[PDB]
């Protein structure tokens, strides 16, 4: 097979906006699980108050991903964060995303929830169609494949809490078998629906403390968390950066287990681990760290750890380190595996083991922890070196285990090339992103692998990333430059300068580059037969070195050829070639019309032939006058030399006539100057004599002429002849004409289209002003070398950087020796450095978009929470307590008002009970409660029959004074005796009320029945029924009386909590009073007024005969 | 080591049972979770191999066959 490596990695995890923040939290000991109210008001439905949650879910750069504003709102937050994280993952390894476009790379996403689909389709009258494209589970992989153009498999697994690791296993199988060249593995989980946390709590899996206390005695459950993590698996032939190598990954199911479906099986996990480490040929001792599941459940942890002990720790001597990343960030169910992988890889990169929180004592059910065979990482531990393992075990029964061989690549041995300055080019969605990349590059200026990887990913079209920047590192004058990039293709042109540019000690600052040195050596070999070496000439020190014509010409040609070679190395090819008369030679090399040896030989021969003949000295002079006007002005014996621009015209000829005309011009005051050529008037009639031998030599120099590509524009001959044969092919006649015919630089410039990127290819940018004036104002000259500058390598690199800013894609990695891969361990992470445009905030579903009139099922079986109602038996038949309806209506009002019962003081008014509901012995009876808020009325119906009617509304302004105990009409000073619980309920029995233990809550009462003490449990039904019992107790009427109407009832939980006073024993008690004169029963926070009871006929069952 | 690949794309019953926080039962997670569509089969038939629940839409069954 082929090696599988973890090229890249990225993700957003609880209280960690990026992987670097995730690490800062892991080492720093911070607890990423918080007690905030982001997803829902904490404590809702009794859920654990703590849950690790992502910092933000409302950010997404839709424009970059081709998602329209409407489609973005309807998209799932998981998918948006996943697109961003996957793009970060691809770039983390230096693999430019466009390289994988069209590849067979396949996306595997492990997901478990589709709450957004359930939310966005709740109203079938206004739901939008595109909600399914962006929220369907299948689109987690399909959307990534669509954007990135991955032609490989695109699946979305669930696998019940091991989805991420199962996807990693499938991707490893795919890349191993050669089916796919690269893979993207993702894991996503977001908490938006409280009903799911309620389900998990009911199953008994969530921890009331809200913490995953791994490997510890206090283990109760796990804390739910959100996660979005993506990894890039590639075969070793492609990886630019390697974190670890996947030795072997497997999967198996626990099968039939007598205990149940949700019972972890240790035997099967041990079997899988042993089978994998045997198939991979890896000794158990080689392992150094196994990242256990560590969910924190009481039963799971012993099984998993004992299985690990049997499989691995049985036959080794040094102890094994065990860790659980869930103790830090909580438990993202589908994405738990990839979060563990991220933790492990970060710890390996930083040379430490991220400690494990919430561990202060081992679990005594695991002998390994008690002994030394397993060692929990409660504090940082340096990475000694070995193979690691990660296993995620879903509650369905699916297990996954992967062995990892960490990357251990030491920093490269220093080489002289590392001293030379480099160039860093960045492209970002915003200026801040490019500035961030440049800053991070400047921090790590000496890490060649980091810079190479950054430069690899910066080649992205200007349309997608509109801002670009560059920074030369290793030089004193280095500062980041950033500018927005106009879109559209910009043509690239070459302008080769002329005879003037030549100075002492030129090019040595570029000899340190390789391609330049090779080009110079090839030129020296070409000119070796004639006795002079270009390298020696460049290395010379005498200021008279370049006074000779031939030395200057040959060195200039060699330097231009070297520069043109450098531009080619970076993939640059010109769409336009234009040259000054010496330059056309080099220009000819640009188009391939000449071979390098031919061009250098031609330059040398031109120089030597010029030397051979002797002519009277004549200075070529530059005059600032109109070309046509210059024609008339020019005296005899002088002809125009160069049509530099509309204003610039340099005339050459005999020294005396040129001096005379220069004096005349100086009288006029117009611009007058003469370039230095050794007093030679080039491109004038004087050159005619030199021609014949020049043509003779060049004929041998140029054996078989070749066509001049359409790109090359000839300054040698006017456009009228541009169809001519002579000017059609680079030949000896072409060079002779160039040496004779005057220069037509200005003419050739007009064909430079608008928005052209010119490059003054020469040892000195002499024509910057000429080009600036002649060309259209939009163009960009971008000069490459300069005169006397201390470090011309910096100037050339800045030129390439300006080229980059102008739109052209030039990759500077070609200039310097290639960097070996895989990259060394410890290279800075690139995921945190990629920043997006997060100006806009996209819709994210809230907790009110999920289901929560009200219908209640009263189940009186043993398991039902309402089992206490079976004690409310009157006449021998169980009846729903009168106060039971009140509690149901109260909960309904609280739910509608969106508060908890404990936080809602309520008022009932004009209540009427129309019939009694008999709780069946077997089965259930369903009561429905409807509210009319505007009328402030409520109704309770049973199978369509009215039961309770009246008014209920929130109490705007609770006032404690209402619950002060009314002064009793009877002083009762003696108080010799009181009714105990037994006696009061014995009297009630004789009257026919047969309350059971749960409704026995009158600890004591006065003989008259007006005062007493009521026991308080968490149930309001029992407390209010006991108040009604106290009211009934003091009546003189025999037989049983049931409530039929209550005028008004007030309840206030706050005053209720204040009133309750604990007894000497642990019990909580409330003091009650019954004032019959005033018709009020007050106890704690309740106030019953206007109670009316009506006698009920005895059932006369006479079961006793 | 036989394994269960199941092509499923609709978990509607999960929503219906989990719509009332007051009276929901934790069993619904075991009986309605998408992943359980295969884990229940593996549990009953005692299969020790893979148990995956693919989700590609309109091609999930044939994708499971290919896997």
């Amino acid at each position: 097979p082929e090696e599988v490596v973890i090229a890249g990695m990225s993700g957003k995890l609880p209280e960690s906006e990026n992987l670097q923040e995730f690490w800062d939290n892991l080492i720093g000991g911070v607890d990423m699980v918080t007690d905030d109210d982001r997803r829902w008001k904490a404590g809702l439905y009794g859920l654990p108050r703590r849950s690790g949650k992502l910092k933000d879910l409302s950010r997404f750069d839709a424009s970059f991903f081709g998602v329209h504003p409407k489609q973005a709102h309807t998209m799932d937050p998981q998918l948006r964060l996943l697109l961003e994280v996957t793009y970060e993952a691809i770039v983390d390894g230096g693999i430019n995303p466009d390289s994988l476009r069209g590849t067979h790379t396949g996306v595997w996403v492990g997901v478990s929830g589709s709450e957004t689909s359930e939310a966005l389709s709740r109203d079938p009258e206004t739901l939008v169609g595109y909600s399914m494209v962006g929220c369907q589970r299948a689109m987690m992989a399909n959307r990534l494949s669509f954007f990135f153009d991955f032609r490989g498999p695109s699946i979305a697994l669930d696998t019940a809490c091991s989805s991420s690791l199962m996807a990693l296993q499938n991707a490893y199988q795919a890349i191993h078998s050669g089916q796919c060249p690269a893979a993207i593995v993702g894991g996503i989980n977001v908490l938006l629906k409280p009903n799911t946390s309620v389900q998990f709590l009911r199953l008994g899996m969530l921890s009331p403390e809200g913490t995953c206390k791994a490997f510890d005695t206090a283990g109760n459950g796990y804390c739910r968390s959100e996660g979005v993590v993506a990894v890039l698996l590639t075969k070793k032939s492609l990886a630019r950066r390697v974190y670890a190598t996947i030795l072997n990954a497997g999967t198996n199911t626990d099968g039939f287990k007598e205990q149940g479906v949700t019972f972890p099986s240790g035997d099967i996990q041990e079997q899988l681990i042993r089978s994998l480490y045997q198939s991979a040929g890896v000794a158990p001792e080689s392992f150094e760290y196994i990242e256990a599941h560590g969910t924190g459940t009481k039963v799971g942890d012993p099984q998993e750890l004992n299985g690990i002990t049997r499989a691995l720790c049985a036959t080794r001597q040094e102890p094994l380190l065990i860790g659980s990343t869930k103790s830090n960030m909580g438990h993202p169910e589908p994405a738990s595996g990839l979060a563990a992988l991220a933790k492990v890889l970060l710890s390996l990169e930083h040379g430490l083991w991220a400690p494990n929180l919430h561990f202060h004592s081992p679990n005594p059910e695991i002998p390994a922890l008690l002994d030394g065979r397993l060692q929990v990482v409660d504090q940082p531990l340096p990475v000694r070196g070995g193979n690691v393992g990660i296993n995620s075990f879903g509650f369905g029964g699916s297990n996954v285990h992967i062995i990892l061989r960490p990357n251990t690549q030491p920093p490269p041995a220093p080489a002289p090339h590392a001293t030379l300055p480099r160039l860093l080019r960045a492209s970002g969605r915003t200026p801040e992103a490019v500035q961030k990349l440049l800053e991070q590059g400047l921090r790590h200026s000496q890490d060649l692998a980091f810079l190479s990887m950054l430069n690899d990913i910066a080649a992205v079209p200007a349309t997608a990333m509109p801002f670009r920047g560059y920074a030369v590192l290793g030089g004193e004058r280095g500062g980041p430059e950033v500018q927005q990039v106009p879109a559209g293709e910009r043509p690239l042109w070459f302008i080769c300068s002329g005879m003037g540019t030549q100075w002492r000690g030129m090019g040595l600052s570029l000899m340190r580059l390789d391609r330049f040195r090779d080009s110079i050596l090839r030129s020296d070999e070409a000119v070796k037969p004639f006795g002079l070496k270009v390298s020696q000439l460049l290395l010379s020190t005498d200021e008279s070195t370049f006074d000779d014509i031939v030395h200057s010409f040959v060195s200039l040609t060699a330097i231009q050829i070297g520069l043109i070679d450098l531009l080619s190395c970076m993939g640059l090819r010109p769409d336009g070639i234009v040259g000054h008369s010496l330059g056309e030679v080099a220009c000819g090399y640009a188009d391939g019309c000449l071979s390098q040896e031919e061009a250098v030989l031609a330059a040398y021969w031109r120089g030597q032939c010029i030397k051979e003949a002797h002519l009277p000295p004549g200075a070529m002079a530059a005059v600032g006058l109109s070309w046509e006007e210059c024609k008339q002005r020019c005296p005899p014996g002088v002809v125009p030399a160069c049509h530099n621009s509309k204003d610039t015209v340099t005339i050459s000829g005999p020294q005396a006539p040129v001096f005379e005309f220069v004096e005349q011009l100086r009288k006029e005051g117009v611009f007058a100057k003469e370039v230095r050529t050794g007093g030679m008037a080039f491109h004038s009639y004087f050159m005619e004599a030199i021609a014949p031998p020049l043509l003779q030599e060049l004929k041998k120099v140029i054996r078989e002429p070749k066509p001049r590509s359409a790109r090359w524009l000839s300054t040698s001959i006017p456009e009228a002849q541009w169809h001519s044969s002579l000017a059609r092919t680079s030949s000896a006649e072409y060079n002779v004409n160039n040496l004779v015919s005057p220069v037509l630089f200005q003419e050739a410039l007009w064909h430079v289209p608008e928005h052209a990127v010119v490059l003054e290819i020469a040892p000195h940018a002499l024509l910057q002003a000429v080009l600036k004036r002649g060309l259209k104002p939009s163009c960009t000259i971008i000069p490459l070398m300069k005169k006397d500058h201390r470090d011309n390598l910096e100037f050339f690199l800045a030129g390439i950087g300006r080229l980059h800013l102008s739109g052209i894609d030039a990759n500077p990695n070609a200039l310097f020796p290639p960097v070996e891969f895989p990259a060394p361990r410890g290279t800075p992470l690139i995921s945190p450095l990629i920043k997006w445009d997060h100006s806009l905030a996209w819709d994210v579903p809230a907790a009110e978009d999920f289901p929560n009139a009200a219908i209640y099922n009263i189940d009186t079986s043993s398991e039902s929470p309402d089992h206490y109602l079976v004690d409310h038996t009157l006449d021998g038949r169980v009846l729903f307590p009168a106060t039971g309806y009140l509690s149901i209506v109260w909960k309904t009002l609280a739910r509608a008002l969106g508060l908890g019962v404990e936080q809602l003081p309520v008022v009932f008014e004009d209540v009427v009970l129309h019939q009694a509901t008999i709780l069946p012995k077997t089965g259930t009876v369903s009561l429905e409660v409807r509210l009319l808020e505007a009328s402030r009325a409520f109704e309770v119906s049973e199978n369509g029959n009215l039961v309770v009617s009246g008014k209920v509304y929130q109490w705007d302004d609770p006032d404690p004074r209402l619950f002060d105990h009314p002064e009793s009409p009877t002083p009762n000073p003696t108080e010799p005796l009181f009714l105990a619980q037994a006696e009061v309920y014995k009297e009630l029995r004789l009257r026919g009320y047969d309350y059971g233990p749960h409704f026995q809550g009158i600890l004591e009462a006065s003989l008259e029945g007006d005062s007493g003490r009521l026991l308080w449990k968490d149930n309001w039904v029992s407390f209010m029924d006991t108040m009604l019992q106290m009211s009934i107790l003091g009546s003189a009427k025999h037989g049983l009386y049931l409530p039929t109407r209550v005028t008004a009832i007030h309840i206030d939980p706050a005053t209720h909590r204040q009133k309750l006073y604990t007894l000497q024993d642990k019990a909580q008690v409330a003091d009650v009073v019954v004032s019959r004169w005033l018709r009020v029963t007050v106890a704690g926070g309740v106030h019953i007024s206007g109670l009316h009871t009506e006698s009920a006929p005895r059932r006369q069952q006479e079961q006793q005969v």
